[PDB]
């Protein structure tokens, strides 16, 4: 009928189709569906994929190339993963397919965030395992996660390459200050420029604004004049044009969920405060997507302290927002 509510699923669009799997709510989501919404009719479709079908996964980061898909990491039922799948979506009943990757992969971890570039997917952040050896960056441990769990676990601002010519993993040499070790942060690719906004890091949801230049590897810090939005994480950053970002959502420091809208231009440095009418609807860990005709498209997420599991309210609603 219509899909059942969710949060930390993924969400990916040609600008015309919206690919949903994945996700939690109050156990996780069925791992063989993948739902398909329509941006131009608003209709729903259920379809059940075979394969190397991933395990249903909260946190995972999933790209559009060509209409195939990517999906990577993610957690699930016994921890997190650093596995790497693939789902073309052209075609016949759609076969994933777990790619066996050459190099030394990313920590597994969930919570990221990716930049797409030509022949290059790059990954940048995100919460999991310390690394199985030394890898360029830093990772940062979460004290509670210690006593909670059997494997603890940290933050890291690791910068990754999947080149989809060869499937090869590798990291650049960066240079530049690169952004603090964080997870639940947002992703952003305009042009070659590969934009991140806030997240967590330590006690802090953070509000700093960067972007690795994706031709030299050399990150910059954008410090907009005037008035900025709160810091926040689980929120979603989009392109709507070639120079727009759009922001939504998200939980603050003070762990209050938010409403508020917003673009960046890149062009003038600064940010705009978007009027919307779903002030009434704060989600967070939600998915966007932007369509051909200018709109940006949330689903799911959860619309309060979603870390009070038993009073959490995930949503399945589609909140459109016109720009
Ligand atoms: C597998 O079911 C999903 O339910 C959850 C939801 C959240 C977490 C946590 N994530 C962190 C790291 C982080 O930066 N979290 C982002 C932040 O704190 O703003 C600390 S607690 C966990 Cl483990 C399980």
């Amino acid at each position: 009928a219509c899909p059942a509510e969710r949060s930390g699923h993924v969400a990916v669009s040609d600008g015309r189709h919206m690919f949903v799997w994945g996700g939690y709510k109050s156990f996780y989501l069925p791992r063989e569906e993948l739902w398909i919404y329509n941006m131009e009719t608003g209709r729903w479709k259920k379809i059940n994929t075979e394969g190397d079908v991933p395990p249903s996964m909260s946190g995972s980061c999933a790209v559009c190339v060509d209409r195939v898909l990517y999906l990577f990491g993610g957690h699930h039922s016994r921890g997190n993963t650093n596995k790497f799948y693939m789902l073309d979506s052209r075609s016949r009943v759609l076969q994933w397919e777990r790619i066996d990757c050459q190099g030394i992969p990313p920590s597994s971890k969930d919570k990221l965030g990716v930049w797409v570039y030509k022949n290059k997917l790059i990954f940048f952040g995100g919460y999991g395992y310390l690394p199985e050896d030394k890898v360029l960056g830093t990772f940062e441990f979460d004290e509670t996660s210690f006593w909670n769990s059997s494997h603890p676990r940290g933050w890291n601002d690791h910068v990754h390459i999947l080149d989809t010519e060869t499937f090869t993993w590798s990291q650049p040499i960066t240079t530049g200050k690169a952004p603090s070790p964080r997870a639940a942060h947002a992703c952003a690719t305009v042009g070659n420029r590969g934009f991140v906004f806030g997240g967590r890091y330590r006690d802090a949801r953070m509000n700093d604004l960067h972007y690795l230049n994706l031709d030299t590897w050399e990150w910059n810090e954008l410090i907009p004049q005037g008035i900025c939005p709160v810091g926040r994480s689980w929120h979603s950053l989009t392109p709507v044009s070639s120079d727009h970002l759009f922001l939504f959502g998200g939980f603050t420091t003070d762990k209050q969920p938010l409403s508020d809208a917003w673009t960046y231009c890149i062009s003038k440095n600064e940010w705009i405060q978007f009027n919307h009418p779903y002030t009434e609807k704060p989600r967070l860990w939600h998915t966007a997507c932007a369509s051909d005709e200018g709109e940006v498209i949330v689903f799911g997420g959860c619309a309060n302290n979603l870390l009070v599991h038993h009073r959490a309210a995930h949503s399945n609603e589609i909140l459109i927002f016109s720009v």
